[PDB]
Order: C-alpha cells, then structure tokens, then sequence
C-alpha cells in the first residue's frame, strides 16, 4: 500500500534543505493554511499567494503552493470575503494547503540571492552575514581501559556522529591516569547527552563539561559574487535590468563607476549597504530603495541598484528547478510548476 | 429581505454599539461572508467545536458568540486546536460574530442577564463610560461627536456672514453604557447564603467566597467574567461584595486583609449570556418583523469538570 | 531694514507657521546667525554641496530648503559626507533655514504646488489640524489658546468683582492647516492615463501605479514625498486615487488586494517646491516693499538615476 | 558563655540548605521585617503570615517566623494601622522577625514541590526546568619542576576543593615544556582566582584562562513524578482532593484519561503546561488555573488539574520537618511548629 | 477632641492639599495610626534617628517631615539603615506625616518661606497648576470636578423634564498652587552681592553662583531642593537669577551658555520649612483652637559638612 | 619632503595609548569638528572646550584642541549664533579641529583618576570596575609533520603574535595520530583566523574550534589608592581641597573617621559608593554629590567627599604631559599646552 507524500512528508523534504529554523525570529514560515495529513496532488510555486494564484492551483488540479512572502503574517484578526480574508477562505474551502518559505529561502545557499546572482550572470558568488550557530564540546574525563566501551555505547546511543572522538592523556587528582575524550555535539543535544554520559560513565560522580562553541553557518542574508568583467555601474545596472525584465531600473552613484564586486540581497534590504561595503561590494543591490536612504548612500559614496523588491519574483523557477531535484532524489513523482502569474502591484510607465 | 449577515451586523450594533467594546478586543463578524443570506442563530459563549457541529446540525450558518474565537491574530490556519474550529466554520459556509465587551457594557447585557438569573432588585449599570458631544453655538443645539465634521460643512455652507461665527463646544456626559452593575437582594442575607443561593441559581458546581461567613449583605456588584481590578471601586460604589470569575490566591488575600468580600461564581457563569441573546434577539427580531429561528446553545463549554 | 536673517525668519512665520511643523521635525534656523542681512535667497528641496556651491556662486548667503540638513542631531562636523556641507555654509557665511513640515501642511504649500504642476482643480487641503481657541465669558469673546495668559492677567487686572467672575471656555475649530490636498481633473480620466499625464507635466523618468489601468479617476488625493499611511484615510475621504512617493512592495500589495489605488511619483517630486516657494517669497516680498533676488536652486538633487 | 542562636545564625543554616540565591529575580526572600542580632526563642512556619500567624507567635512565645509567601513583596509605601500595615506593624511592636523562603523554596529538591508530590503519594519524583549554574574551567600553563608548590599554594589557599586538579603536558614557544594544569571554580571566584595565580605563578607575566562552563543545577521549577499504578485523570483528580483535603478539586481532560506520569508546580504555575506535556507529563496540576488557559489546555489536548494555589500549605508541615532535621544536625534546640491556622481566604461551597 | 491623627490629617488637608502633591510622590500619614491622640507635633526636613530620639525626648508623638521618609517601596524592615528609623517610630507609637511637593507648591509653602527668609518682596507663585471645574447649564452655575457625579445624581432627580437638559461644560483656571515662587529684592543688586546676602540669611556654609558677579539683579526665582529643569523656563517668565539647590557641572556650565543666571543654596536649604511649617500649624490649632505643642526640630540634618 | 602630522596622525597616536575603544558606548569621543587631513600646528588641552578656550586657541595660533567633554553630546540640532553653536561655529570658522578624549580618559591607566589620585600624593594607585575584554582561544587539530608549515603560514600571517603556540598530542578517530596547537586571538580577528586556517590547514575539510575568554582589562572607571599615613576623614578632605586647589570641599561622615584606602571617580561618580566600600575603599570621592543620595550615604555608614566634577581639569595639565611625552617618543616637535583657563561654571563665596 502506498505511501503517497502527505503535506507532512513534504514538510520534513523543505526543512531538510532549507530548514525552517534559519528563517528570522519575527517571521511566519512552514504550513501557514492546510492540513499535514493531506496528499499532495502537486505544488504550484509563488513569490506572494494573491486571488489569481490560487484560481491557477485549482485550475491545475494542484492542492499545495508554496510562496517566499507569508500570506499571513502578522496574526489575522478576521477572516471575511474581502481583502487577505478572500484569499485565506478560498484556500480553504478549495483544500489548498500553503506553505511559506520566506527568510529561510533569503539565507539559504541556494536561496534568493543565489538565484539572483545566477540570473545576472555573476560569478564566484558566496553567502555574506552569515548565522553563527552554537554547537558543544563535551570533555569528559574516563580511564584508558573504560575508554572503548564508554565510546562504543555513545556512539551506539547516536553520539559523535560515526564515532568522531578526539582523545587526550592525562592525570586526574597524579593520583589517577585518565583520558580526556572530546567531540562535537548541536546545542539541542546537551541534555540528552548528560543523560547517556551519566548512565554510561565509570565514576559514580562522573566529571564532564560542555563548552561552547560558535561557528560560521552556511546561510547569511545576501551574496557577494562578481561580474565575469569589471563594466560602469551604469552598463551594470543595464545588463540585470535586461535579465531580470524589470521595467525600470534606478541606481545611486556615478554612471561610469567602475564595478566588479556586488552584493545582492533581494526585497528590501536597505539598512545593510555600508556593511556590504565594507565586505568589499562595489555596488549594493536591492529592492524598495527610497529617497533619503539613496541621498545618505550617494553622499557617502555607497552605490546603490534598486532592482525593485518583485524581482524577487525569481525564487519561481528556481524553487520548482530546486523542488524538482530534491523530488527526483527521493523518487517522487508530483507536478511542480512555477506559478507564471506577474503578482507586482505597480505597473510602470 | 431576506436579512443578510450586514442587516444582522447593522441591527445588533444599534442594540449593543460594537464601539462601546474596549479598544484592545475584537468583535464584529470575525469569520464570514456578509453578502449571505442567515439561515438562524446559534447563540454560544465559546465557540468550541461541539459548538459549530451544533450549529450545522439545527441548519444554521450564523454564531454569535460572546468571546471572541480569534482574539489575537492567528498565525496559522491548521487541521489542529483553534485552526480545526475556525477552518470548520469556513468549510461549512458558518458565519460567526463575536458580541464581546460591548455585551459586557450594555444595559441589557452580561451583568443585567447575571443580576437577573440571581433574582436581583434596583439592577443599575456601573463604571460608566462617558460619551462626548457638542454643544453647537445666537442658536445652540447639541450633536454627537462623529457629527462635527458633517454639521460644519453644512454649517459654513449657508450663513449671512461671510465667515458665519460658530462654536463646537465639548460636553461630556455620562453613559448609559459600562462594566458591570450594583443590584441588590429583597432583604439582607449572609454571605454564605447569598453565595449559596447563587450557586443553585445559577446551577454552578462550586463557588467561593472571601469574608466572614456572616457579613450581612444587601448590595451587590457584579462583574462577570474577570472582573478582580475593580473590587476596591466596587466597595466605594456601596458595594457589600463583589461577584467575579477567576478569582486567585492572592487576589483574594488582599481583599480578605482590606475586608473587601467576594464570591467567585467562576468565568463561565458568563454562559448565561445564551439564552439571555437569545431573548434580545428574538425580541428585536419581532420588532423589524424578521422571521428568523434563534436558539441558545445547549452545549456545556467549560473546560473545567468539578469534583 | 536692509532685511536680516531675523525678519526674513518673520515674514516665513507669518505666511507659513513654524508650529505647524510636526513636532518631530526640525525648521527654522538650522545654520546661521540671525543678525546677518540677506543678500539673496536661494530655494532648495535637498541642500546638497552643489547647492551650496551655487548659491556662492550666486553672490546668495541665504537658503530655504525643504528638508533639513541637520534632522536628527549631528554627532559630529567633519570634513567629509553631511559635515563638508554644514562646515561649507559656515566657512562661507551661508545661513540655512528649512521649511519642512509647516510646508507641507499649508494651503499654499507643496501640495498645493503639486496639484498646480498637475494642473487641478477644486484643490482643497486635507487632514487638518484642529486649532484650540478660548471663548472668553456676561460678555462674551474669542482669543487664541496662548493670549490666556495675557487675558488673565487683563481680565483679574480692571473688574468690578473683588473677584471677577470669567470662564476660558476650550473651542476646538478645524484648522486651515493640513497633510494632503484632495483636487479633481476636468474631465474622468483612465489611471493609466491620469499617471501618464502626471509622469510628463512632472518631468519624472519613472512613474508606477497600482490598480487597473483602466479605472476611472476624477478625485486625486496626494501627499508629496512619502505618505504611505494616509491612503485608507483618503478613500475614506472620498479619493479614487491616492498620490504619493517611496511606496514600498508590501504597501502597494495590500493597496492593491483592498482596491485602493495609488500612484508612486516618486518622493523626488517634491522639488517642485523650489519653484512654487521661489514664487510665494516674491509675492511677500512684493507686499512688504522688500527688494531681495531669489531664485529657484536649478540642480537635479535627485539621488536617482532612472534608466 | 553560650552561642544562643541568632536571626543571623539562622539564616546562614537557611541559606545553607534552601540557598537565597536560588530565588527569582523578582523575588522578595530572606529576613524581611527584624534584627540578626535578636536570638531566637521559637520558630513558627506559615503559608502566608496573616495576623492570625502573627497572633500565634506571640501567643506560643514564637519570636521567628517564617513564611513561604513574603509579607512584604512589591515595596510598603505606607505602615498605618490597617490592612498589611496592621500585620507589620504588629510583628515590629512585638519583636518578631519574619523570615520568606519563597521561589528558593519552590525550586529546592526538598522544597513545595517535592513535599506535594510526597503528599500526593507519587513515586519517581524529579526536579524538572532545572536552573543553569555559571562555573569556569581555569587552565594554567606551568613548567614541570614549578607544579607542586603551584598546586598547594592554590589548594593552600582554598581553590580545588581538595586538590582536584587534572594535567596535561604539552610544549608552549617546542622551545619550552609545560603542564597545562585545570580546575573549577564557581562564579563568584574568578577575581580570586587571578589573584592567586599571578601572586603564586613562576612566570613574571604568567598564562591563565577562564573558561565559562554551565552545568544543569539540581534547583528548578517543578517536578515530575508518577503514580504507583497509572489511574484515570479522574480517579487521580479525586485521590489528590482527599490526601490534601482540599474541599473543591477542577480537571481539564477527559476524565476517563489514563495518568502515569505527572508534572506539578505549586501555586501559580500556568505558563509551564505545553513544557511539562513537552517533558512527558500526561497532566500538570497546579492552582490558581483561569477559564482562557483552561480552554486553551482542553483544545490542545494538555491535561490540569487546579489543586488550588492554597495547596502550597503543605510547606509549613514540610519546612517544620525540614529544619527540626537540620537544627538536629547542629544541636540546636529550638522549637518549630507549623502553624495550624488555615489561612485560605476562600471558603467553599 | 483631644485631636487625634485623622483630625491632623484633615486639617493639614485643608490648608496645604495633598491632591496638589505630583502623582510619583508619597504623601500624608506614612507610618502610624489615625486613631491616636496627638501629643505634640515636631516639624522636620529629613526624619532622621536623631529626630525620631528629640521626639521621643520632648513627649511629642507625631513628627511632620517635608521629605518622605518611604518613598520608593520598602522592600525589608530590618534594624539597620532607614529600617531602623521607621521600626523606631513605629516600637514607639510615634506618627509620621509627609508634607512634600504638596508643601512646595503651596502659595505659604517652601518657596514663600524661602523668599520670606531672604527679605524678598512681591513674591508670588509661578508654574500654576491648572484647576478643572464645571460650569453646570437656562440656568448655570460651577462646581469643583469632583461635584460631577453627585450634581448629576442630584440634577437628574428633580426637573421637570422627563428628560432634564443640561450641560457640564469643563473650564479650566490657574491654580493658586504652583512650582517656585518669582520676587524681587527692595534695590537692584549685584549678583555676588544677592548671593552673599542670602548666603548670610540663610546660614548656609557655601554658596555658588552661575553668571558674571556684578549682574544686576532685581527678580528672583526660586524653587527649594532640586529645580534644575526649571531655570529656562524662570527666565523666561522675567526671573535675572534663578535660585534652587543641588545644582550639578554641565548644567551650570550649559546655564553659563546660555546667559541663564543661578545660585545653588544648597538642596538642604529647604530645612527653613521647619521654622515655616511650625509658624503655620501654630495659627491653624489658633483657629480651630486646639491646644497642641507644635516644636521645629533643632536637629541640623545636613549629611554634608562644609571646609 | 616632510612627513608633518596630520590630525589623522595625532588620532591614530592618541587612540594608541587611550584607545577610543574604551570609551563606554553613549559618549560621544573622537575628532568631533574637524578635518582629518588637516596638518596640526599645536595643541591646546581643556576640560569643557568654552568660548574661551577657543579665543585662546586662535591667540595662540593652535588649531587643535583636546578637550575631555564632548562639545557635541547629544547631536546638535542646529549651529546657530549663540550657545553652544556660537563655540562650533567659532571652531569651524577659524579652521580649529576638537577632538574629545573622554571616558575613555576616565577609565585609562594613566587618565583622569590616576591623575587625580597623583595630585592628591596618595601611593598604591591602582584601576577598579575594570572592563572584561573577549578573546578566544583558536583550537586545530593537524598531524605532527605537518605542524611546522601550518604554524609558520599562520605566523607569517600575523597570528599568534611571535610565534606563540602550545601543542598538545592526541589519537583523533587511535584512527589518527594528531597535533592539537592552540593559541590566542583577539574578538576582531575570528573572522581572518578562520579564512588563514581553512587556507593552509592539511585536512580538506579542517577541524578547527574558537572558544571565547575573557579576560580583566586594564581599563577601568575610578582608581584605588591610599594615603601615606592613616587620617581622620577632615584632615584628608582639607588635604586635598589644599592640593586641588578648590574653594569648597564637603564630606559626608564623621570628621573623625580613620581614612586610609581611597576610592576615586572623578567628575560625577555617584552610584559606584556602595561598591567601592565593598572592594575595601573607606571613603569614596568624587564630585556632583546632592542631598538625598548623601543622605542615604551617611545612614549606611558610606563615608563621601566631594572635591566637585570641576576638578577634573587636573586632565589638563596632565593630559600636555602625556602627550609631549607621547611626542617625544615619535620625534614630534609640536607644542603641546595646557588651557589656563579656569572654565568652572560656579563661582564660591
Ligand atoms: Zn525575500
Ligand atoms: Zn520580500
Ligand atoms: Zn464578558
Ligand atoms: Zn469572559
Ligand atoms: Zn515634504
Ligand atoms: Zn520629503
Ligand atoms: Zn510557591
Ligand atoms: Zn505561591
Ligand atoms: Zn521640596
Ligand atoms: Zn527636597
Ligand atoms: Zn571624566
Ligand atoms: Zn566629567
């Protein structure tokens, strides 16, 4: 009998790659409208989840979409036939479920500004502000000839994983030779691993200590990357306008500026220029730039590409092309498609 | 006609304003469709789940309960909790309305339907809200506050001057509307068998009391719900007791240490607010000729089983 | 005369109040000294380092600019991004006065101007201030909120009564003064078109609107510079389009999920008040018998560049 | 010439075995209305000290009090002759000193919860939401010959206690051999510590590091525990009415629910619920429980019961047993008696 | 009678109210029992121990204090610091009265004594408090805002309308109470001179001055203790000096600036409502004819010492 | 062709041995009104940076002044002429740059408390309420034959500087044989230590750990010092009245109390009394001192002298010492001189 994917396995794919934790702590993201025990018949993917994309998920037949913005994000207080309250009571009366990968897609490696970068044809692209992410090293401190089997049933028990020990000699009190044994866990880990330390030690009063330890994550707001030929901030500016087909495109700075590093963040992400240059950016492209944040930067000298918030628009298809690729790695055989409704309030002239 | 869920929303804000709600509550039709056309009335205090199957199983797609199922914004709309109920309502074409703290204010209201279950005399609103009017000024005449906008472009459209001279002068008076009332008993009793003889009255399975056993009570004042805030002001008003809700440890303390008596009737007394709508209701309904069944929940919705 | 910084600041006062400023703002005299005379004034929307150039160039030790170089408090003055700019006003004499807000509330002010530019009519101010009087009570009279003071001082001074008897009644009256203009075209016109006709009298590179290209407008509601907040009131206030600058993704998709329409003309826009405050400041100028140049600032201060 | 205790004594025992320190933040513990210097004649435990308590005191020639609840919390700004001011004024014109063990005696291993849970006949009992205490690793670098009269100038002086240390060797610059010597210190000896070493060190400019450490304390709020034989919710319910005579008992749950295992915070303890179900509780039983937190608890499926916060009454029996044992300890004679008033201000019908 | 601390209380009421103390502050009977029969009465600045054993010493057990000896919340009462003042008031039946900001905003409180003790003239209160009233509506009429409820009671009980018409209609008027006092000296003086010379009255140690010495000086504003935030303000109002205590470097640097004159006489000048408040109290038992000691403590309660 | 300092030259030298960095996070310290690139002709030091000192600047022909108060606090919302404008303006107009030395001069091992410690001839001078400054212990795991080429690149690099490693021996997984070297970073450095680190280490995927220490700063606000021989509090108050030169001292405590360690914060240091009796100090001083919190002092025994926030301007002639000695070191010729200017606000009688 089958196990055809529910909302909930869907679910646990999304958050193994693009884990729902690094989104920011102001945010609402993961199942937003539906049900876990609900089977996918296919997933429609979305920049915002307004009227007309959930009139093409039914018309598809598909019954999951996953947009980057949240549809509901700060609490609703109503749910009526008008405004935000249309949409969320379509969805629901359709059995349409929403899931909403929103920051955690705007720091993720191959999230927004990845696939930014990648549509403006740069190259040598990194995530910058990257998360720090506190992990433990667990000292413990045990006799040479207690050592393996106190490893082997750490490890049995999931620890250190396999079996990833660094081991010390030394003497406690030298009354007593002992061997310092370390390793690495995630800072969810703490409690469980006092647990089997305690159950699993020699010493009736075992000595073991948790030291934290920061490391640099993998997800940060925002790329830097380079473009393939240093070219004037103006012609720069006219190549992504081109690539991105964005009606319109302002920039901040001299028109024959020399450019060749240039960070991205997606949306809107002013309040992060003077960092990305002192990263080393070039230019600082972003999305919903206004006046005097863009007089402060000219004044300063910080360049600036407003590429306009909706090209974030292209999280689409490179979600479906990401979705697609996780899909065909677990054999799953659901229809993604990349909603190809232009959702942009303003219409430009 | 037939009535929509906008002639049902227009009339009970006429009967109970949905201004004179506390600014931080929400209230008014929170899930529905106005446009629709209401089928009959389910009055509640919760709207539980047990509740909306009610509802559709008596052919009614309006609820008008008294507190509100969506208080703070929800963040999520799941097969879980809160979201089974609300997701419930939509999915059957349910309308519901929350009639909150402007049923807790108004005359006829929680606290009137609460004297009234216990039998109380000389039932008088409390805390009075105060409302805001204009004197306009030579003529005067009085308007309501949203009205100043309106009377001075009518105003200053036709006058023999050239600057026509009028005067908006604030007037504050107070309302008929407020949280809570003093009521009293037809002959003085002793606390434990005035909060004894509410017990039954109201069918409650326990209450408690702080004071003497044998304090003599004749005037009451009545909060339902939560009303541990107001006790010592009650007791300025002329109060013997004060009867509330969820009353705790040392809230009571204190009141026992200022010789300030209570009774906790608990929060839930305030399922008296079903049948006591349904009354109003069915009354205003006779008054517009609107023939439309409303029926009082019948559910128990106190999570609380006493023992 | 000849005409000081301290009359100028005067005349600006009387025709444009300085307390009609938000009280976050920061007008008035910013950099200057008060008892320097006025060669010349120079018009400004951003006081930019050209600006000041030209002004030097000009023979001109005067500007009024709408935005105020120095908002919130200056930590420090060095020679480099704001600071070369506030140290060059200094080093050369220049005397900087902003007229922010209070500009943007007038009736004769940037809203004005820019239903004006965009040729407008019926143009009336929106969002007003309320103006606190005192009538002054048995005779009766009128005086503004501050004269109180004074009038008491009259009042207890010369009476019959060994006390005399008088009240200060509080009239609040709706001021002249206020954010927005709503205005009309001639004729209904398409928003698509309305924003076209907008985009070319006000020479902008780029306009974008929000709502159906075809909808048809006649009342325009605008806010120059960024008045993102107000568009739900102007509606209300019965606008089929509310115009403003710097509107933001999230803001423009609710707008537009409601049925509000706006349009974006950039904050920029704005400096068509360098002009229209050229214009206003000869006016007075002419009234008072003063012989003082001013010239509109003809710099394109815009940070963008449109391509 | 005798050492008859003193308020001053007392407290130094108090604080010894139900540490001050272990209170909240908020909290307002310790000798609240008296003189260290008085000596003790008799120590009455309360609940609250009403003036009934008071009354008590004085008429058992009692001059200590010692409540759970303080009598003073939030500050007097009056102390007139009624209400709380009568209370106090009483205890000052009669020389009695009242001590509060207040949330350092909800969080103790021996403290409210415990005693409920011993009350309740319950087996298996836990501290659960355990305080974190801050420690610190101190590692020192030290040549071979120099590490003997390095370790017992340091345990001289009271550091490592005895003598604990552990060594490891190691090569500093290998232009020179050294021992890496560790040891803990609690928090509050860091500055000491310093001294120590720089004063006791062989080198002029000597290497020495703090390293935070946190272990889980054995003070927390609340405890888990079970039943002998897993009972329904309401048969738990009623068994815990009868053995704590409470005269009125509330469930939330279905009353045929099978209990194991269950979480109990004395007093005030709704905000733990979701935590505590999240820890294994199949119910949570506290006081003071409120119809929007006990709507909420139903629809979730999370189990209470509302014991009432009077239930806390079982420390004055509890606390009398407690230091009647420690002052046995110590060879102190000094009577304690629980107070026997019943000091609910709600009386049940 | 015999006069007992609640008939104190009432009195002192009257005279100085404490309802025109400031909202943060902690006034009226802080430590005793209303109950009590007065035996004497000890004025104070700063209730010390030593005040509390003269009390105690001279057979008095009620002590009036200007600074309140509670303030913020006391959290324990233990004998050591203030606990030890307040548990000997209290093991010795001693009552204690705070007269505070009521004392300094009153038209006979420490700033006219103050003013008095310089030999100054003309003085009168500034910084009023504004009163509310009614003027009740044709008849009309005022009452204190107080009076609006048991007005309303009373006017809705008798009319002759099923509904009477009236009006409460809030007028404001400056109070008699106010922050500082303005007078003046009989002959202009320098303010090194001024200075001295109160310096001298005063009996104070030292004495500091902000401002050139040989200013002329003619209006004085003062306000005892800690007025710095005012002395802006007092200049304004026409004081040439403004005169307070604890007066710290970047404001008196800042007043320097600015032109602003000042004079620290020290915060523990307030010590002269000792004397003050006796000479009061004295004619008040005058009045009503109660005959009760009323002693200023001789006590100097100054934590500094001057070299 | 000459290298004349620069006002960026005499920043970077004063930052050096009174780091900016020290100052607490609300001042407002540094070049306040100025131009970096600006050549300095001679240096006026100040207190308060008045009207003045100004006129005495330009009398001079001195175009910079280092004052102690910021003439900029909070930021200035206009420059217009009169106040505190007519001073910036002043500056401007003369081509004088100001720059601000401020609590990082309060807290400095040779700052205002030193100085003012120095002045009143007291001996044991030392810094109290010391900062804690963050480093971290930079922790790799790398095989024996490889440590000599990775410790060198690292050092060539600008690490552990020189060449300051300790090396421990270890079994990594015994799998592998591995050098653990640890060694010290500065806060600021993580980021470059993980980029050198990942760039020469052996493993492809290197394992490498920072551990934040932290450690007593040298700076600190206020100084511990004592007299020469014991006196009573009144003799110690006229002592240094005499020495600072001030027209009025007051003290709070008994004249005759026995004084030997001294607490001192100069300008307005009240709220560190209750601490500096705590850290043995027997009468705190300071300036600024008012009624209610001398009142509080006196009950608690707390002993108090207030020499006035005014004698600060002993960082006058102290801070021309510093700094000519600061030159001297460089080959400097600039001239250096204190303000004589006596700028208090208050004039004593
Ligand atoms: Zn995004
Ligand atoms: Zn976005
Ligand atoms: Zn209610
Ligand atoms: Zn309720
Ligand atoms: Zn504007
Ligand atoms: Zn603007
Ligand atoms: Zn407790
Ligand atoms: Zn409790
Ligand atoms: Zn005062
Ligand atoms: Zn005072
Ligand atoms: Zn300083
Ligand atoms: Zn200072």
């Amino acid at each position: 009998a089958m196990d055809p994917m529910k909302i909930a396995d869907l679910m646990t794919l999304l958050d193994h790659h693009v884990p729902f934790s690094t989104a920011e702590s102001w945010d609402n993201v993961g199942l937003l409208i539906g049900d876990e025990d609900v089977e996918v018949t296919g997933v429609l993917t979305a920049l915002d989840c307004t009227l007309e994309v959930v009139n093409e998920a039914i018309e598809k037949g598909y019954n999951t979409i996953i947009s980057h913005h949240p549809l509901i994000f700060k609490g609703v207080t109503s749910l009526k036939a008008n405004g935000y309250g249309l949409i969320i009571r379509k969805l629901i009366q359709h059995d349409i479920n929403l899931i909403a990968m929103h920051t955690n897609l705007d720091v993720n490696p191959h999230g927004v500004n990845m696939m930014l970068a990648k549509v403006m044809g740069l190259k040598n692209i990194s995530i910058i502000n990257n998360q720090q992410d506190v992990y433990y090293k667990v000292q413990t401190y045990i006799p040479k000839d207690n050592v393996g089997p106190f490893k082997d049933k750490l490890s049995e028990n999931g620890l250190a994983q396999e079996y990833c020990f660094f081991e010390s000699e030394g003497r406690g009190q030298e009354d007593v030779d002992e061997v310092k044994i370390e390793f690495m866990i995630d800072a969810y880990q703490k409690s469980r691993a006092e647990q089997l330390i305690k159950q699993y030690h020699p010493y009736e009063t075992p000595v073991f200590d948790f030291i934290e330890i920061k490391q640099t994550s993998l997800y940060g707001l925002g790329v830097m990357a380079e473009v393939d030929n240093q070219m004037t901030l103006e012609d720069f500016a006219a190549d992504i306008k081109s690539k991105l087909n964005i009606p319109s495109v302002r920039f901040v700075g001299e028109s024959n500026q020399k450019i060749k590093r240039i960070a991205i963040i997606g949306g809107s992400g002013i309040g992060y220029e003077y960092q990305a240059v002192q990263q080393g950016a070039d230019v600082f492209v972003t999305g919903d730039i206004k006046h005097h944040d863009a007089l402060d930067a000219k004044i300063h000298g910080v360049n600036l590409i407003d590429i306009n918030h909706y090209s974030e628009y292209v999280m689409k298809e490179g979600l479906k092309t990401l979705l697609m690729n996780w899909f065909n790695i677990e054999k799953i055989n659901i229809d993604v498609e990349a909603s190809t409704i232009n959702t942009d309030p303003f219409q430009y002239i």
